[PDB]
């Protein structure tokens, strides 16, 4: 019960433009009041599986929720799916889905739902993961704490970048960050 | 020490005395992994010189340090940057009733990061990241992290705030960074 | 036996270009399902220790690799010397070379070996360091998880760099990352 997973396979499991279009992998790992997360992403198929931005220049940038609830649950309106995201066991999930996770939620009070009070920027860590490990194929991922609305909690990245790249395939290198947390 | 956590509270109200007294609020999170310490850190400047940049008016304000000094037990001295009220352990989201006594396990190890001497100085006592003003890929700001370079104390953590572009009127509040270090026990 | 060090001293324990030129200080702290890894490098004598890229323009790179067994013990085609490697005990080793360490290496179905099917690239995490601490002189430290043969894991190290270093010692700042674990 101190690692929260999507399992390390390959298989789709998150749905940017269509279904199950991608494989997000990531992994959250309890460490006291800090959770150590590890992620990284494959498209697939779909919108942005292949990049060309001389064919397609708008297409620089998209989004991936995950909405929890009081109980640390994650909403069925979120673009990662229910079915394989729980507690470890082995390289696989427990066998029944879990009830609560509420230690492993982002802190409120570091990163406050939005409000009429003053809005700040600790509640965002960013990071740069590179298009299949080149080097010279930078994305950014921008990591959001608690920013959506219809949830107690949430974790949302972001993924864009700023070269014209042409025919690059979006999966990516892996990336480490860490986040307060509620309990 | 084994799983706790060193923490500044996570609200907003100023804890730092950077230009002059109270005018950050520095939010640093220290959990300890056994041999390493995981730390998180984040910055928001709400008075003084440091407040709101203008580098066409001002070019030379360009970077500013925050020193935590520490004694042989781990406490934190009463000159650092960062006050003593609110640096303590966990408890909910403040902290535990009683000043901690003991953190020599929250401590960046010596032989790895040692004081100054006249031996050669080696860089991997610092550790560099990047952080973002307001949020904006556009506005980055580096944050130098060093260990035991102070004087006047048994160990130290120091961040230097630097930036290379010219900014206009810019809020110094910044994104989240985390790194790690090697523990003194 | 929760971390797996070289000892944070400046004794070279690392063969790079020629015996014992360089000391790799590596800290790998299991916090369950993620090894928190934290590494830097004092290249001491030979072809790495100095520099110069007026005087030898192609000089851009190496490598060094940790290789292991099934049982996750260093194998000695290793860059880094077995003596130095062991669970820490105080600021040193314990006396006795370990005989198991599984739970410290890189997850095999996060990052596969070498095959026929199409290999993906979060088996590699991207940094930069910084040579003698300056901000103007980066390096670029490339990990890679599992992608050698000759062993059951590896985590190799590529240095690498851009820039006209003139007479540049190879000493580095630290950086942080973590991988998922096999156990
Ligand atoms: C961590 C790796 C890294 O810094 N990559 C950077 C890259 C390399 O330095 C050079 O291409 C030499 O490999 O240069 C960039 O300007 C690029 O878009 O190519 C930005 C990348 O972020
Ligand atoms: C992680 C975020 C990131 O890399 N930001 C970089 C930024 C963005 O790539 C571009 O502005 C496109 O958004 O480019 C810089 O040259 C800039 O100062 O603008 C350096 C920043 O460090
Ligand atoms: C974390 C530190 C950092 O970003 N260093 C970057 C450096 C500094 O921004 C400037 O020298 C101003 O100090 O600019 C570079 O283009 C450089 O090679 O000099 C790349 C470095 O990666
Ligand atoms: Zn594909
Ligand atoms: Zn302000
Ligand atoms: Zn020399």
């Amino acid at each position: 019960t101190r690692t929260l997973w999507t399992t390390p396979d390959t298989s789709p499991n998150c749905t940017i433009a269509q279904d199950k279009d991608s494989k997000l992998t990531l992994v959250l790992t309890k460490c006291g009041s800090q959770i150590l997360a590890n992620v990284s992403l494959i498209v697939v198929a779909g919108k942005y599986h292949i990049i060309n931005n001389k064919t397609n220049p708008k297409i620089k940038s998209f989004t991936i929720k995950l909405l929890f609830n009081k109980n640390g649950v994650l909403l069925d309106n979120s673009n990662l799916g229910k079915a394989y995201w729980n507690f470890r066991s082995g390289n696989s999930n427990v066998s029944t889905a879990y009830e609560k996770a509420i230690g492993f939620m982002p802190n409120l009070v570091a990163y406050p739902k939005p409000s009429n009070s003053k809005k700040y920027a600790r509640d965002i860590v960013y990071g740069t993961i590179y298009l299949g490990g080149k080097p010279d194929q930078p994305a950014v991922i921008k990591t959001t704490f608690n920013q959506e609305t219809g949830c107690e909690y949430s974790i949302t990245f972001n993924f864009s970048w700023s070269k014209t790249y042409e025919n690059v395939e979006f999966e990516t290198t892996s990336f480490t960050f860490s986040y307060i947390a509620q309990e």
